[PDB]
């Protein structure tokens, strides 16, 4: 929140404060937060008639340190998922020179709830039991008509990880964020097309067209028409079978049964195959392109500008050849012929409506020839070109309503939300900032700079080094969960359940999916997620140098612990561990906005944790810095990549050395602190060099002593900020020598993204768009840093921490609003009863059917000998289950 | 606050008396269907009168 | 400026002080935002009856 | 260095409301009476009597 007076900034909560744990539980953090204050809309409201093309700034007005008042300023939204392919040079769109970014992910099984085996597995192990004193080969029924060999096997040797679902609603929802570009422009913002292309202005009367394998330059189409892995530059493989016994020996281990409860549709059944076939095979399957009609800044020159979406390039490992076991349309003996096995199918699979080269050639529409016993042949298709055939034809609502009939076989409602966190955290992305004097600065057109790029974490994203497909691997950025088959096809059928895996009431879906409102949305929830990392990072005084030097460091050995602590490298009793300091930051961010993020659970000898997506970060990045007019790179300063103005905006609580400087009211202004707050003036040898008030224990350190660094105080930081905020700083050492890292030219700080204006509006002045809380503190080689004026130039500053005199600063004329968290239909109240006591029983419907033990034990030869009797289910102990104790 | 377009997540209440006057104006014969400001909805609409 | 007593729609703006300048009224006055079918076109909060 | 430490230093604010940095005053006493005065930029005597 903004600051009024120097009464509020002096009484705001300290560091500490906001980073111990909170034990009160707390809503999603769902994005119309900041929607409520940076637009119009006041309630839910047709995308279309809001025009929220045009909503894509922060505006008001400005106060200047003169004393002159601006109107209509602006600062644009930092983030966006577009990575232009063509930009414009000279007014006339041109092809790009740099390589694309790319991430990689880490992908392993993990512990999650406990499982436990349903009834219906209890009653299918008494039917073994029953029949074995028989000569009759018809050991049980065989469910929902596959095979009764195949429910023989499924229902055999459960591991004891439980399931996660996580790899497959991350494609799934990867897929959504890239369908979700292709509705009316009138419902994105102009602001997401020139984050990095300031000089293109999109046009508002043409939808904006999503495809495939298009692009122009660096070999980024990936085969054409005859598709390849981006990555691997391989092709797939993918078979479909009616019993087990076709699959061939080789992989027999692999294989993935396809539930019925979804193809339940008259239509969009086969497209829905083709689905789930996307949602267990590798990402991405192809590069997929937004084209967007543009126009250059006068509004002459206008053309198809291409660019690629940051979720197509993201790469989650899975398999490549896949084998899908099709539901059978009525109980029968396997086929023995070709159209035994055509007509019993109860969705017959089909290529899309597009074509594709090569061998095995896709003509659209073409069926599938089902394997069958004694074949002579063995029949599949290449996976890519499958997917490829109907990759032009997925769409938001299609989506939502498969999504929608998966609900109801298992959980997935926070499962998807804890996925879409990290679709968010992978995908917005923010350039590097420059300094400046001024209010705005962009780097040249065309350029590495230009091009270079940040996650929310302020970690630098990699690009490639070669034409696609990539004969290499980046190092992993993050770590998610696997879905492993086997209990996946346990879970679909009914066998087991966990307490994760429980249907849910709502047999709902999250808000943001089917809403063609999702990109502006998704783009606004990344900035509560560097508002929190930026916090952490300025915290402490570390310089992007330090930081990129600090895991191999000897020169200190608090840095590498320090580093250390920050990622994801520990396990436990077989289970991953979250980074011990993410902690911090989640902290942070519930003490900071009153919200919880996402999270999974992992087990630990059964006890349950909690994993958002700030602990799961991966070593080996490069932080982020900032640049020089020039391009130069400067060093100097504690990672940044956003101005200030949205980390104090939109914040209810607000750590003291961050805040906003206050307005000017009549005699007073601006305000710092002394040696009655415990703090003390530096001096040296040079009598024309002056340094403010700090802490005690700096007149006692040149260098931090071995295993100690700076110390969290909140005041100290605010005064370096005086002194930075003055337009002539030296950064030195403490005798006034010069450290090693690169600084930049005088008295500029890092300023924020420049975009074309609409008429009317007003560029920021002054300060007033720029990072300032970032206050270097610790050099790379061990020194301290501090932060010089000379003596003339010292005494006002000075006498102003002695509040005898008064500091002149710019600031947003803003108030405070921060909103509380927070449809019935007639045909609603009418069903509203049964639908309460069905959602109830649903709850409960597991494995469950009204058959109980008692009727079925009337059947039985002997109850004694029966499985259930001798073996009632219990759930699995963790790690493992006992075996072979000491009697 | 659904006078030109629907919010979303919302749509017409249930009032049995305007369905009955918009059959009065129906069973006139020269029935016009345009929206609030009068200007042509995207649905195929019948010769006039019909 | 020469009345003892003004009705609350007439009356001036208020001076800049520091951060806080001038203010407004909205639905918790009772006021709503309209808005038709063009959506370049806004108009302030109004009485619901609007 | 107490050299440098010589003035009434302070932000001001004009009656037509704009606000000037850093403006100074002198401190109005000594004691050291000018013996050789400067004069077009070049040192020169003084023409008055102690």
């Amino acid at each position: 929140p903004i600051s009024a007076d120097f009464s509020e900034v002096e009484n705001a909560p300290s560091f500490l404060s906001l980073a111990e744990n909170t034990d009160e539980v707390l809503k999603p953090y769902t994005g119309l937060e900041i929607q409520t204050i940076i637009t119009n809309i006041v309630g839910d409201a047709n995308p279309n008639q809001s025009r929220i093309f045009d909503q894509d700034r922060l505006r008001g007005n400005q106060y200047s340190a003169g004393g002159l008042v601006t109107q209509n300023a602006v600062s644009a939204i930092p983030f966006t998922n577009l990575i232009p392919r063509t930009i414009r040079v000279g007014n006339i769109l041109v092809n790009s020179a740099n390589r694309l970014q790319i991430t990689e992910t880490n992908v392993s099984e993990y512990y999650s709830n406990p499982i436990i085996a349903t009834k219906l597995s209890e009653m299918i192990s008494d039917q073994v039991k029953n029949n074995q004193f028989s000569t009759w080969r018809r050991d049980n029924t065989s469910l929902q008509g596959f095979n009764a060999f195949d429910i023989a096997t499924i229902n055999t040797a459960i591991l004891p990880n439980g399931l996660s679902l996580e790899s497959m609603l991350l494609k799934l929802s990867l897929l959504h964020s890239i369908k979700a570009m292709n509705v009316d422009a009138a419902s994105i913002n102009r602001s997401q097309y020139q984050v990095i292309d300031h000089n293109t202005v999109p046009t508002i009367g043409a939808p904006a067209v999503v495809g495939v394998n298009n692009s122009p330059v660096f070999g980024e189409d990936c085969g054409g028409n005859n598709p390849v892995y981006p990555f691997g530059g391989g092709t797939g493989a993918i078979a479909f079978h009616v019993t087990l016994q076709t699959v061939p020996d080789e992989r027999k281990s692999y294989a993935i049964f396809v539930p019925p409860a979804i193809l339940q549709a008259t239509s969009d059944a086969n497209e829905a195959l083709a689905l789930f076939a996307l949602s267990m095979s590798e990402w991405p399957h192809a590069l997929y392109t937004v084209t967007k009609q543009t126009t250059d800044l006068a509004g002459a020159n206008a053309g198809q500008q291409v660019f690629i979406p940051t979720q197509s390039t993201i790469h989650i490992g899975g398999r490549r050849v896949l084998d899908l076991i099709i539901p059978r349309r009525e109980i029968a003996p396997n086929p023995t012929t070709l159209v035994a096995a055509n007509a019993m199918c109860m969705v017959r699979p089909q290529a899309g409506p597009d074509a594709t080269a090569g061998a095995i050639p896709l003509a659209a529409g073409q069926l599938f020839n089902m394997n069958f016993i004694g074949a002579p042949a063995f029949e599949e298709w290449p996976m890519t070109s499958y997917l490829y055939s109907w990759a032009g034809r997925f769409d938001i609502t299609t989506i939502r309503q498969y999504m929608g009939r998966l609900a109801t076989m298992v959980g997935v409602k926070d499962a998807y939300w804890a996925a879409h966190e990290l679709n968010v955290a992978l995908s917005q992305v923010a350039p590097k900032m420059t300094t400046a004097a001024g209010g705005w600065a962009a780097q040249a057109a065309n350029s590495a700079q230009q091009s270079d790029v940040c996650y929310s974490s302020l970690l630098t994203v990699t690009r490639s080094a070669a034409n696609f497909p990539l004969a290499n691997q980046p190092a992993a950025d993050m770590r998610v969960y696997d879905t492993d088959p086997a209990t996946w096809n346990k879970v679909a059928l009914g066998l087991a359940t966990a307490a994760n895996l429980v249907p849910e009431q709502s047999m709902d879906v999250p808000f943001v999916v089917g809403d063609a409102r999702a990109s502006f949305w998704e783009r606004l929830q990344a900035i509560p997620m560097c508002i929190a990392w930026t916090m952490y990072y300025h915290s402490r005084g570390i310089t992007t140098l330090a930081w990129d030097n600090a895991y191999t460091d000897n020169t200190n050995k608090w840095l590498q612990k320090m580093v250390r602590n920050t990622f994801s490298t520990t396990q436990s009793v077989g289970t991953i561990i979250p980074a011990r300091y993410g902690k911090i930051v989640c902290n942070l961010y519930k003490n900071m906005f009153h919200r919880a993020p996402a999270y999974v659970a992992t087990s630990v000898g059964g006890k349950e944790l909690h994993i958002t997506h700030f602990e799961r970060w991966l070593p080996g990045g490069t932080y982020a810095n900032v640049y020089s007019g020039a391009g130069a790179v400067v060093n100097c300063f504690s990672p940044v990549l956003i101005p200030d103005i949205w980390c104090q905006y939109f914040t209810a609580k607000l750590p003291l050395f961050a805040g906003a400087f206050p307005p000017a009211q009549g005699q007073n202004s601006t305000k710092g602190f002394n040696s009655k707050q415990g703090l003390m003036i530096h001096r040296n040898q040079n009598n024309n060099l002056v340094a403010p008030y700090l802490e005690k224990f700096a007149d006692n350190s040149s260098y931090f002593p071995v295993g100690q660094g700076p110390e969290i105080n909140d005041m100290a930081t605010w005064n370096g900020r005086l002194w930075m905020t003055t337009g002539n700083v030296q950064y030195l050492d403490y005798s006034g020598a010069a450290i090693v890292e690169a600084v930049p030219p005088a008295g500029e700080l890092p300023v924020g993204k420049q975009i074309p204006l609409l008429a009317g509006e007003n560029a920021p002045i002054e300060l007033t768009n720029a990072a300032t809380t970032c206050v270097p503190r610790y050099s790379n080689d061990g020194r301290r840093i501090f932060t010089y004026l000379t003596t003339a130039q010292s005494v006002i500053p000075v006498q102003a921490c002695n509040r005898a005199a008064n500091l002149a600063r710019s600031c947003w004329l803003l108030s405070n609003v921060y909103a509380e968290p927070a449809v019935e239909d007639a045909f609603d109240t009418l069903t509203n009863s049964s639908f309460l006591d069905v959602a109830k029983s649903v709850a409960e419907s597991a494995g469950e059917v009204p058959a109980t033990k008692a009727l079925t034990d009337l059947q039985a030869v002997d109850v004694s000998s029966l499985p259930s009797t001798s073996d009632p289910s219990n759930v699995l102990s963790q790690p493992a289950p006992l075996m072979s104790p000491p009697t």
